[PDB]
DNA sequence: GGGAAGCC
DNA sequence: GGCTTCCC
């Protein structure tokens, strides 16, 4: 398997800089309501990092611009670029607006050197046609392609050939294993294991008592290099809309038209078929009821109306007391 | 099943 | 926020 993984570099801020060239070179930070969304690198070198209150941002980065978040344009860019990547790939799994996994194995016919050259070609094209720069990792499975991409930011072309895999898998701190953030890392680092391969010479059972059977297994077959969940033709990008009701009703014969309109425009922002539908509702006190059903086969818009109606009715059966103010729908797990 | 708690 | 695992 040859997996080329593409992650867009500080995306939002860069869509900005492309749109406003006079942002390029001076700190530019993007906001969500207020807190930091993305942030370019001239702004990074000053202590500006995602999720922090704009407060700290300004106090440590005063020469910085501060724009609001225009998501629709970013989604425009990510859409154009995903379509770029869809042409050089045999299979593509869209993980987010930011990132894609391409199985390009038949495209370079099993030849890793040709895969690397292809990644080069991809970068060149993305930057030529949309002035955007990406950080790429090339590897035999998804996880390593990613680990080497995150290790190759910014504007990088990371690389782990089959020859290198085992070696890499050795020298690899536990905290650099996606799915282990800060606390599990602290525990294992403080309870024995410092690096991935150290997991092998343990008792496994009392590793599950720290992580859970699943994630422990995953850590194994990764330490064993027995990992190869393949690249699926899917988008994990959520698509859905919320609509406010005239008053605070609690009656399906009023909500239904508003839910059916939420669905229609969620089912229109999506190319492909969803495997999950989630009905969401903001109650009187803004309390939110989330409730979704999964479908191994795709869900048609027509059957989506009925399934949603049932999800809703089931929600209102869960509440009985309060009424509904807003109505919402999310469509997930998308086959393409 | 599904609300609650903890970990990305 | 969303995914799991806990726990009723």
């Amino acid at each position: 398997m040859i997996v080329i993984f593409v992650d867009f570099d500080y995306f939002f801020a860069q869509v900005e800089e492309v749109l406003n060239p006079q942002y390029k070179g001076k700190p530019l930070v993007v906001c969500v309501y207020g807190a930091v969304a993305t942030a370019n690198y001239e702004a990074r070198k000053l202590g500006v990092k995602a999720g922090m209150p704009i407060i700290k941002a300004m106090q440590i980065a005063p020469s910085a611009i501060y724009v609001p978040m225009r998501k629709p344009i970013y989604e425009a860019f990510s859409n154009r670029i995903m379509n770029l990547l869809n042409k050089h790939a045999d299979k593509i799994e869209v993980a987010s607006i930011d990132e894609a996994y391409l199985d390009v194995t038949n495209k370079v016919e099993g030849n890793f050197e040709n895969g690397i050259e292809l990644a080069r070609k991809i970068k060149q094209e993305i930057l030529e046609k949309e002035k955007i720069t990406v950080t790429v990792g090339v590897a035999p499975n998804k996880i390593l392609a990613k680990i080497i991409a995150d290790k190759s930011k910014p504007n990088g072309l990371g690389v782990i050939r089959p020859t290198e895999v085992q070696d890499f898998l050795n020298e690899l701190d536990i905290d650099e294993i996606p799915g282990i953030g800060s606390v599990l890392a602290r525990r294992l680092n403080e309870l024995g294991i410092q690096k991935l391969r150290d997991i092998l010479s343990k008792n496994y059972n009392e590793l599950e008592k720290i992580t859970g059977k699943a994630k422990a297994l995953y850590l194994l077959k990764l330490a064993q290099n027995k990992y190869s969940e393949p690249v699926e033709n899917k988008s994990k990008i959520p698509h859905g809309r919320y609509l406010t009701l005239p008053y605070n009703t609690r009656d399906v014969k009023v909500i239904l038209p508003y839910l059916k309109k939420a669905i229609n425009e969620a089912y229109n922002k999506v190319n492909g078929i969803p495997m999950r539908i989630t009905v969401i509702a903001i109650m009187e006190d803004l309390d939110i009821l989330s409730k979704g059903k999964k479908f191994k086969h795709g869900i048609s818009i027509d059957n989506a109306y009925k399934v949603a109606e049932d999800l809703l009715r089931e929600l209102l059966v869960r509440d009985k007391r309060r009424n509904v103010r807003r109505i919402g729908v999310k469509l997930d797990n998308i086959i393409i």
